């Protein structure tokens, strides 16, 4: 079945995943070096073995393409994936004047009442980002996140480079180019930023009139992250294909450190006892073509009949 | 056998390699997305099915580690791999006053007498690089080549960053880090340089006290290039392992566009009918440890009993 590579990867780190300790103090089972191939012509690879929220993926991806670095847009679409970082920033800001909030991720998970103070303080912040233009510009701006990295790579000579916009014109004019690469890995910022990008670099390849994309992902959360990671780059693949009047080949996913947090073994095992279903079918708006000006309504998912979602603790 | 992954990759692009046209006007058979795993504990992966020159690899690698960008060092060790680029540069230089020399790669290959003028003019240049300090500094300096990219990545604030030197200290202090990445892909220079790096980015991974490395290679010459490409990164892997008092795991080779030039089909087919042999054993100098100060004599290859070399035309 289409998602089988995913189930086969989860399966394997259960068999050969040696125990690896890590940054987030929650143990992991790890493997290094892996590759998955998805034929995007068989269907859209949104896992059917567990409900995964397309909405979060769609808004987030668009956010990237727009060249956005501001949380505001996401909240504006009920997307709270990136909040934690914009919050962490304001909480350190001297202007912040409230409860201790230190290590809030760890502390909330281990304290029912602290998690209460946290969520109230957060809702506050998110509203302030949404309403205070100045506040937004100050704390709603992540800065060095994919959208900037893809669409505005700052040079040494001050100027900015729209990698992704140049790679698409390079594909329109030189499909057969072996240098259709886009990178999110800047040696200059990498040691200072909080979360160096997970999806280090991706590459395009056009042959037979079909476009495929390879993604290099240095680190990976098998249960909570890969399911999304997949549909984010498989969606990008159609989006570029649509823009370039091209077909759709494969989404090839290469991993560096693929891992399974110890606190997710029972969850992965249950999902593993599930039996896949036919894949959902992606439908992009025919008329509209320049993908950067796309909005939620232009990408339509069909026939997604998932299994019930599976809840699990995060690693922090 | 150890090199079997290599023979299995060459084999496959013969079966499924669709025809892809390219920059070097010589047709290719191509595949996109592939991965090979080599257990460096079984032996050093220098192909036994065809003599490959370790000397060229060893000098070149050291050249990289030294942070060198100057051709002089290589010539000084009879290594002429990079000449063509330093030559191309001088030939365009107004100071150059000799024969037409345009498209010399194509023109020499297709003209016995032109190739004569070329080789005489080249020997000249190489000597001038070796003897004229000023000439060397001016034309013997490639500038943006791995050695600089690895060991001196220019920032926007002028300063330089020794990625590789920082990654090794990061491994000495944080083996279990999922961010031990080194990149040669700079979005800022990439569109101007002649040959954007082939070996885009590599990553380290330490587990069980064994160090492994994954390399992402966007483009690849299966017959003439991969054989080298392999021993260059498998050697780097021991070199870092030695420096860090670590063991040796696997060398994982992930490819983007792997290809076989049409003008090499008979050559690859003959090699394919060869039967591998036990692998050569790499012996690094026990006393010496800081790999950056290494010299040819510190790395010793053993038991390399190759088949006769196989000559073939290059692609230009
Ligand atoms: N969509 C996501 C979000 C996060 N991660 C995870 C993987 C690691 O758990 C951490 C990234 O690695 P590091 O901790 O070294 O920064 O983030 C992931 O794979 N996919
Ligand atoms: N050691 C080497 C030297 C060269 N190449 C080849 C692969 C391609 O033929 C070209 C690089 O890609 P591009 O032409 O897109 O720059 O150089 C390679 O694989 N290995």
């Amino acid at each position: 079945m289409l998602e089988q590579p995913y189930l086969d990867l989860a399966k394997k780190v259960l068999d050969e995943g040696h125990f690896k300790p890590d940054r987030t103090h929650t143990g992991t089972y790890s493997i290094f070096g892996h590759q998955m191939r998805f034929d995007l012509s068989k269907g859209f690879p949104l896992l059917t073995t567990k409900k995964v929220p397309f909405g979060l993926i769609k808004s987030e991806l668009l956010w990237f393409l727009h060249g956005d670095t501001n949380i505001r847009f996401l909240l504006q679409h009920r997307n709270h994936i990136w909040d934690e970082w914009a919050f962490e920033k304001w909480v350190k800001s001297d202007e912040y004047h409230g409860p201790d909030m230190t290590d809030f991720g760890h502390r909330s998970q281990k304290d029912p009442e602290f998690a209460a103070v946290y969520h109230e303080e957060m809702a506050k912040f998110d509203d302030r980002v949404l309403h205070d233009d100045a506040f937004a510009a100050k704390y709603g701006d992540l800065g060095l996140v994919y959208g900037s990295q893809w669409r505005a790579w700052h040079t040494s000579k001050g100027d900015t480079i729209d990698q992704l916009g140049d790679v698409i014109e390079q594909i329109k004019t030189h499909p057969y180019s072996r240098r259709l690469i886009v990178s999110a890995w800047n040696p200059e910022d990498v040691p200072t930023m909080a979360l160096p990008p997970c999806h280090t670099l991706y590459q395009f390849y056009v042959n037979d009139g079909k476009l495929s994309l390879q993604l290099y992902q240095r680190s990976a959360d098998i249960f909570l992250g890969v399911p999304f990671n997949i549909a984010s780059y498989a969606l990008l693949t159609h989006l570029v294909a649509h823009e370039c009047g091209l077909e759709v080949g494969e989404f090839i996913h290469t991993f560096g450190d693929a891992h399974l947090y110890v606190n997710h073994l029972d969850q992965i095992k249950e999902q593993l006892s599930r039996t896949p279903r036919p894949a959902p079918t992606l439908q992009l708006n025919p008329d509209k073509h320049d993908i950067f000006d796309f909005d939620m309504k232009d990408i339509k998912l069909l026939n997604y009949d998932p299994y019930p979602a599976i809840k699990a603790p995060v690693a922090v």
